[PDB]
């Protein structure tokens, strides 16, 4: 069972959350099952991810055998960026949302601050497969998702992969109805996100890290990549608490009050990476894994470096 960080809106968010991209069908039943046996309440999904149906599943069982309750869940979705033309926001929700056979989400996002071509296309690309983007930018799509907090739909709006300029954007925007409660980004020991961390807490945005083990599996990884599981001076200081190189990986966040969403389908990790409130990592410790930052990102999304709002240009 974890702690939580406070929203803006007073909303308590569950500093550990379950991941969902890549869980396949057949699999990502149980993963959810089994995470809330394990005391997980937080659960991160995406329309992109094309398992809401099967995630909307277990969380349903878990709800009629009475394990949980809906106010005690945290379910988050995120808006893919070909639904960025209002009418498209609100089918693509609705969408989600029946998949999720949920009433409401708690926290909606915006997946990606660039907008694509729209449509359902998911990844509009030319021949050599760069982004296609499309006219409907992100403010467009924040009007239209503002719409499913003024019904309940959606309690709390937010953003992810956004650097401080278009938080800024956001923010300044003459007539915004609602404030992103997160900005949901990858953060690990080697992108520490020391910047964007400072900056969002100032502005009372809470951040949440996504790839926190430096997601191992994912399809874009080239031989030379870094391993961070395997990483020797991270697996120094798990050694030190008997603890394994996930587990520290994890805490890493909750140490900075991040909230920190790592995904498993494999019921032994799911529980191990929610055992992380029996230790505490040292001053020292935390000032080493810092210092292991290299601007390194697992996701780069370069085929998109060419469209207006991309985020990974800027410092932070
Ligand atoms: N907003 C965005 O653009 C965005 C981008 C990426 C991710 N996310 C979200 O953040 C979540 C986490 O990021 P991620 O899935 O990219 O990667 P991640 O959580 O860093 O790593 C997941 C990988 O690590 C393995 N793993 C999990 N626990 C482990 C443990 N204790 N020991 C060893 N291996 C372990 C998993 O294997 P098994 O699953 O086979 O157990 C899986 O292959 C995603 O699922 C998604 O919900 C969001
Ligand atoms: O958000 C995540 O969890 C990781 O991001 C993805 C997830 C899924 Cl299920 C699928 C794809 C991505 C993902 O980010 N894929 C890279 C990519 C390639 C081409 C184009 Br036009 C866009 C684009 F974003």
């Amino acid at each position: 069972m974890a702690t939580f960080v406070e929203l803006s809106t007073k909303a308590k968010m569950p500093i550990v959350g379950l991941g969902t991209w890549k869980s396949p069908l057949g699999k990502v039943k149980e993963a959810v099952k089994v995470a809330i046996d394990a005391g997980y309440r937080h659960i991160d999904c995406a329309y992109v991810y094309q398992n809401e149906h099967e995630v909307g599943e277990a969380i349903q069982e878990k709800i009629q055998e009475k394990a949980v309750k809906r106010e005690d869940l945290f379910i988050v979705s995120k808006l893919w960026p070909t639904f960025f033309e209002r009418p498209l926001v609100r089918k693509a929700f609705e969408k989600t949302l029946k998949d999720l056979k949920l009433s409401y989400l708690d926290v909606y996002l915006i997946h990606w601050p660039q907008g694509f071509k729209s449509g359902d296309d998911l990844f509009p690309r030319d021949d050599k497969g760069n982004a296609i983007g499309g006219k409907a930018t992100f403010l467009d799509a924040w009007e239209a998702m503002e719409e499913l907090v003024d019904e309940g739909l959606v309690k709390a709006l937010g953003v992810s992969n956004f650097s401080h300029f278009q938080i800024e954007k956001l923010l300044n925007k003459p007539g915004l109805k609602y404030k992103p409660v997160t900005n949901q980004v990858e953060c690990h020991p080697y992108l520490t996100q020391e910047k964007l961390i400072q900056y969002c807490h100032s502005k009372g945005i809470t951040v949440t890290a996504y790839s926190p083990l430096g997601s191992p599996d994912r399809p874009w990884a080239k031989p030379e990549d870094p391993s961070l599981l395997e990483d020797p001076k991270i697996k120094e200081i798990a050694a030190k608490h008997k603890k394994t190189a996930a587990q520290v990986l994890i805490r890493f966040h909750i140490q900075r009050n991040v909230i920190v969403i790592p995904k498993s389908v494999t019921p032994a990790r799911i529980v191990e990476n929610i055992q992380v409130f029996d230790f505490k990592l040292s001053d020292e410790e935390m000032a080493t894994i810092l210092s292991f930052n290299r601007n390194w990102r697992a996701c780069n999304l370069l085929q998109s470096s060419h469209l207006e709002d991309y985020p990974f240009n800027a410092e932070y």
